[PDB]
């Protein structure tokens, strides 16, 4: 009765009966506990409908004991799973029942197993769709659609073995006039050799959108000539603005401070033909915080009397709104301003990514389908190299990691703004967003492990692991916005305003009924 369901693959790995979770809403309930390699089950028939609460592993970042028998206390003496989904979730066990030990140590060993040395659920879990999602994204085909490889621009195949940048997907679109050994070039002035190749193209006017990390400028002003050739080579092809705009995803304080430590941006003397702008995003650790402060005012309870003030302290929604408003200056620079822009950070992977999908999402409608969408993920975020494994840390115990980070979260909840604000302009719905947000950290799926593309492929994963679209696209009646349809030619633009954005409740706030 209270034993949990199982997907195939999926095993029970320990069960505690008699154990009292303390629901934060309703109160005290018990039931069974089961520990599966995928799951945390909780069922109580001491409710009607039964009580249920079922979480993935996936989203436990730590297990804490809670008391000893040298606690009095009623429901003091158990355990505490801090999760990564903007909960935690308590349990008490009886000291006598000798069950907490044995709860903790497999919530340990099955919700970290790549700390323990074992697998993550998506290697085990077995289940077959109709659709294959590793089918679904193909290099080619998608800068065919977008009128690539052409006479301004030719795709290479210079990194095919990851030699040029092995965080970069394998082909690259660099200017036709461009020759690969120069690209080697451009390679070593940019930070990680995330030299600037293509990620969009205006069907009409032909400015475009590249992306790169930093340039590698130094305390004293290194200077690459091949890469200022690049970068007018890049404005060379297209044939209306005369000049190109570079947006630093960075404040200005940070890019100095990277320029001190190597990096740097492009300065006004190098880049004669290239205006530089400066987004004000900042950086993991700071977006990572600001999490941090809006768990703890939206979760247990939430105290109305200063809501907003208390919002307003998080600085998410602030993030949101630089994030959105740097994507949308992208876009209307190369919509109404017919000019190319390229895209970077210090590193080019992650606000980067932020910046140019956002950015992509508004200008071309196809994004904007459940398909386009899915495209746009595994295109500018997995191909580019997020460091998914990294900044979610799958599978490993070492919470206070400074890499983790909620850059892909925040992109979702840009996109969630733009779909309240054009309620018909996507495909999808919130479902879809959630959804993928549950299974980032999930593990059911490998379609956001590992750091890079090469790795994926090293690892093999298309042929060990079960995409994320295999099971959306299989199913799509859940996922599709009934209001679509009115739209998708045109530019979507959003306005970044504390007063047209909103908290996410539907995500953050989900666990009260
Ligand atoms: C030096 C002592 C203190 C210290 O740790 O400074 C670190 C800074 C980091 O610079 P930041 O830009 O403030 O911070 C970096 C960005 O958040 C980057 O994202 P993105 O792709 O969006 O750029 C992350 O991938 C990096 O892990 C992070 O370090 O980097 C540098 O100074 C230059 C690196 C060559």
């Amino acid at each position: 009765m209270e034993e949990p369901p199982l997907l195939p693959g999926e095993n029970i790995k320990d069960m505690a009966k008699d154990v009292t979770y303390i629901c934060p809403f309703t109160g005290a309930v018990r039931g069974t506990l089961t520990v599966t390699n995928y799951r945390l089950y909780f069922k109580s028939m001491e409710r009607d409908p039964p009580f249920v609460l079922d979480a993935s592993l996936g989203v436990i970042n730590r297990v804490e004991k809670i008391g000893g028998a040298s606690s009095r206390g009623e429901n003091s003496y158990g355990l505490e799973t801090v999760c990564k989904d903007i909960r935690n979730l308590r349990f008490a066990h009886k000291p006598e029942g000798r069950t907490r030990r044995s709860i903790f140590e497999n919530l340990m060993k099955y919700a970290f197993p790549v700390s323990n040395n074992l697998p993550l659920f998506a290697f085990e879990y077995k289940e077959v769709f109709p659709e294959n999602g590793w089918k679904l994204y193909d290099p080619l085909l998608e800068y065919r659609r977008q009128g690539i490889p052409n006479e301004s621009w030719r795709i290479t195949k210079i990194n095919e073995r990851y030699e040029l940048c092995d965080t970069y997907p394998a082909l690259l679109v660099v200017p036709a006039n461009i020759p690969d050994e120069e690209l080697k070039r451009v390679a070593s002035f940019r930070s990680r050799g995330r030299i600037p190749v293509l990620s969009w193209i205006h069907p009409e006017s032909q400015a475009t959108i590249t992306r790169c990390s930093q340039p590698m400028v130094g305390v004293s002003g290194k200077r690459s000539k091949e890469d200022e050739k690049y970068l007018q080579a890049i404005m060379d092809s297209n044939a209306q603005s005369h000049k190109i705009f570079i947006f630093d995803a960075r404040p200005s304080v940070n890019a100095v401070a990277n320029k001190a430590k190597g990096g740097g941006y492009e300065s006004e003397d190098a880049y004669q033909n290239a205006e530089l702008v400066f987004l004000d995003i900042h950086n993991i650790h700071v977006m990572r915080e600001s999490l941090r402060k809006l768990k703890e005012i939206v979760y247990p309870n939430i105290e109305e009397t200063h809501w907003l003030s208390n919002l307003e302290s998080t600085h998410w929604l602030e993030h949101i709104k630089l994030i959105l408003a740097g994507a949308l200056r992208i876009a209307d620079k190369v919509e109404s301003g017919k000019t190319s822009v390229v895209v970077h950070s210090s590193d080019g992977w992650d606000r980067t990514a932020q910046l140019t999908s956002l950015a992509m999402l508004m200008l071309d409608g196809y994004y904007r389908t459940i398909r386009g969408f899915e495209v746009l993920v595994e295109k500018e975020w997995l191909s580019f190299g997020h460091r998914f494994q990294l900044r979610v840390g799958h599978g490993d115990k070492n919470h206070a990691d400074a890499d983790r980070s909620p850059v892909f979260l925040q992109f979702i909840d840009c996109v969630w703004q733009m779909t309240r604000q054009f309620p018909t302009a996507f495909e999808f719905n919130e479902y879809f967003l959630i959804t993928i947000l549950d299974h980032l950290y999930s593990c059911l799926f490998g379609t956001f492990l590992c750091n890079s593309e090469q790795q994926r492929g090293k690892e093999n994963l298309p042929k060990r692991t079960v995409s994320l679209w295999s099971y959306i696209n299989s199913q799509l009646e859940d996922f599709t916005n009934p209001l679509y349809g009115s739209y998708s030619n045109h530019v979507l633009y959003p306005v970044a305003s504390m007063r047209h954005l909103e908290l996410w409740v539907g995500y953050y706030i989900r666990w009260n009924p």
